């Protein structure tokens, strides 16, 4: 009976991740039945040092992702056992990005400590360390609420209008190409350098959804952030 045979585990063994990266297991062949799901988990209960909660999530048939209630600990080793195999993983900094909708912000901070880029006079800039001018989605295509975490980061990525639901030669479709594209969901909303939406950065929620920053802004956020680390989305 290997019905629960696990291929591999996510983060990999030495690997260095941002401070919520989930614990992502893959399964060697789909489980199909839904009833069966709860058995699965326990045979992959996640027991990590230092003591972790979390929740069970299936992204596929054959993907179970652990999302940790908490940050693991920034700058430390992580050891983990996902039901008998043991492994262990690295944190690096704790790089934390709250969007805030209301306040059309973006603020990073770096284990506890808000930090922006060195700035170079006929734009929005806050004196506040790593409070950067934001805009967020607009009310037809508003950022949601919630708590994310970095799934992935590209460079010059191309970004249709197809991802939220309008066909590229349409009224208002858009093909960009973007320079420092964070990825925070697996639907498609992004961290990412916006320098035509420059006028409403700060001022404006004019996106369709994505975090739009200034393109100085994004390079530096996107160079210190890490995959797993958390973005938060606030009203
Ligand atoms: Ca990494």
């Amino acid at each position: 009976s290997y019905g629960f045979a696990v291929a591999s585990v996510l983060p990999t063994r030495g690997q260095v991740v941002g401070v919520a990266h989930p614990v992502v297991v893959t399964f060697s062949a789909p489980i199909t039945n839904p009833a069966n799901r709860h058995a699965a988990e326990r045979a992959v209960e996640v027991k990590s040092t230092p003591a972790m909660t979390g929740k069970f999530e299936w992204l596929d048939n054959d993907v179970v992702q652990w999302v940790p209630d908490r940050f693991w600990p920034a700058h430390s080793t992580v050891e983990l056992s996902v039901g008998s195999l043991s492994s262990d993983f690295k944190t690096g900094p704790a790089v934390v990005g709250v969007a805030s909708i209301s306040q059309h912000t973006f603020t990073v901070s770096i284990d506890g400590v808000e930090e922006g880029p060195p700035p170079p006079h006929h734009r929005v800039h806050f004196g506040e360390d790593g409070v950067m001018p934001a805009s967020m989605g607009r009310p037809e295509y508003p950022t949601p609420v919630g708590s994310y975490t970095v799934l992935s980061k590209e460079r010059s990525v191309i970004m249709d209008s197809s991802s939220v639901g309008i066909p590229v030669d349409d009224p208002d479709g858009y093909r960009l190409s973007v320079d420092y594209a964070v990825r925070i969901t697996s639907r498609g909303l992004y961290v990412h350098s916006a320098p035509w939406a420059l006028p409403a950065l700060g001022l404006e929620n004019v996106s369709h959804g994505c975090i739009s920053l200034s393109r100085e802004d994004a390079e530096w956020y996107y160079n210190a952030v890490d995959i797993g680390d958390p973005v938060i989305v606030q009203e």
